[PDB]
């Protein structure tokens, strides 16, 4: 159905986890808890959270023919994610990880396998009906790119009335100078705690404050900061904060800036305040830290 | 499956583990991301490995170990089968996890960081092993692992072999690897004994010779105790009273040592299945391990 879906365009990678009673100290030999093969990646896990929470959602991001791929795919098809406009690559490997969750406090250690595999493109992007979508959520990486297919997005709601606007969210999660350029695009702009604490900024107040000014007339800037919640900025210029809702025990939090972001999309999206918005995702994401996974979320 | 002639194969009971290796230029902190500079899954384990040597080698072999269903057990499966490695055998369980390790190699200093497969898997048990049809093999290779299960198992190897002629009789190893006190009355059984470095300067004993003569006293009557002590070659001990010794093979560069113990293993084996005497099959294994060590992996062994 047309304007229907939430689209997450960004990275998936498969995750082999071991579960550990202390974090390994180096050259040492330790025994895991349990073992697990997890679909991850940061748009990849915000579409497992829009899924759980009743969200019709779909994945964008590139993948190569193979056994990881095909792990990768069943995974997304068991969670009721639509894979229709995955970026096939025929050369590179679809990304692999290893991650080391320490059970006494949910830390997590994540070891990448980079691949060769090329970015989703604007001219990939191009290709993709915009009207089956209500949302389009974009994690920043390939910034020169994604400002087109941001531009794009832009040229599409200049056609629609204003209740046929598709809303745009966009995440500066990586400190690279390159992605800054998106803060200025998009309706809500994620910025993560470890870019804020990389341009000097020692809160999310001070972030918010600080940054504000480099997005578009009338955007949300939010900025979560893990166990101390989280917090919002609009054009009415008032602060906004959550305190965060933390587990008695925590042991995952593998995945719990993803959870955030999509429950602050969804709850945007089902016309909830900024305010309801921002508590909401601490919500969601601090139940996530006390399970192993994203199942009991909700 | 299909037919395997009546005393052809030869058996690996064992541990079969996925081992993701990754190669980093600084070790991780805690809590933290990194991107590492390659990424290895490799098929691991001692039968396992062995069992793949032996396939290189051109011996039809057959590998005996716990395997639950799921996508770890599938990987690994399907590198048996790349190895034409004959996984009729394996031991399904219903509950438990498919071994899986994480190292972690940092490029900078050779350190190893290891996380280790959970304990959830059950191992071959002796009900498990009393299933088997032994006709289709000629030797028998066990890694100590549950030694009170596996003496059971070894017990039912001898009282198969009580009826039958000597040139139907299936030949017995074991390996003692792990400095465990359990393992230890595997010794008393097998007609090839393989005991390790580390085993046997646990024990006390600071070479290949003080081992052997220390730990001779153990085995039944009538075996041979091997011990091979890395750049120092290898040893091995029968009734004879003879201490043999083969030196080592190095390569001219060392590049991978991971399995050079489970090539030495397989090749000591194979070479006495082909009925070459214990000097022979002690410098074979030796050359074959040797020639491992120069090389990435086990493609290259021939
Ligand atoms: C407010 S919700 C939120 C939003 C974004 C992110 C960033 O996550 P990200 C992109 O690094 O995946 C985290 C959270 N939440 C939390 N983060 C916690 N930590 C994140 C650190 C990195 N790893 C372990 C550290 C501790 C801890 C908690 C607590 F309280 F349970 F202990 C919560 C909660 N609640
Ligand atoms: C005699 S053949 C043999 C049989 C068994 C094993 C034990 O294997 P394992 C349980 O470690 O899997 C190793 C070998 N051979 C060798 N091991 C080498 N090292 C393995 C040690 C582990 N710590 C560092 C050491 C380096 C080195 C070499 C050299 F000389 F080439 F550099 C040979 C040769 N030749």
């Amino acid at each position: 159905p047309r304007g229907s879906q939430i689209l997450c365009v960004g990275l998936v990678v498969l995750d082999v986890i071991s579960l550990v009673d202390k974090y390994p100290k180096e050259d040492s030999e330790i025994r895991c808890l349990s073992q697990r093969w997890q679909r991850g990646g940061n748009a990849s896990n915000s579409c497992t959270v829009l899924s759980l929470l009743g969200a019709p959602c779909a994945f964008m991001g590139s993948m190569a023919p193979g056994h990881v791929a095909d792990f990768l795919v069943a995974d997304f098809r068991r969670r009721g994610v639509d894979v229709s406009q995955v970026a096939w690559q025929s050369k590179g490997d679809t990304p692999s990880s290893c991650c080391i969750i320490n059970n006494s406090n949910g830390n997590r250690t994540i070891v990448l396998h980079d691949t060769s595999l090329p970015d989703v493109s604007a001219t990939d992007f191009e290709k993709v009906d915009l009207t089956q979508f209500k949302w389009i959520h974009i994690e920043g990486r390939n910034a020169s790119e994604q400002v087109k297919m941001l531009q794009r997005i832009d040229a599409h709601n200049t056609r629609q009335p204003p209740e046929q606007k598709i809303r745009v969210s966009v995440e500066v999660e990586k400190p690279r100078e390159e992605l800054f350029q998106l803060f200025g695009y998009g309706d809500v702009v994620f910025v993560s705690k470890d870019v804020a604490k990389h341009l000097g900024f020692q809160s999310a107040e001070e972030a918010l404050r600080g940054l504000y000014g480099r997005v578009r007339k009338g955007a949300v800037l939010v900025c979560a900061w893990a166990e101390e919640g989280a917090d919002a900025l609009g054009p009415d210029g008032k602060l906004l904060h959550s305190d965060a809702f933390p587990p008695p025990r925590v042991v995952d939090t593998l995945g719990a800036g993803d959870t955030f972001n999509a429950s602050v999309i969804f709850s945007l999206s089902q016309g909830r305040s900024v305010q309801e918005a921002l508590r909401f995702g601490c919500q969601v994401a601090g139940k996530k830290c006390g399970l192993q996974g994203f199942d009991g979320i909700v």
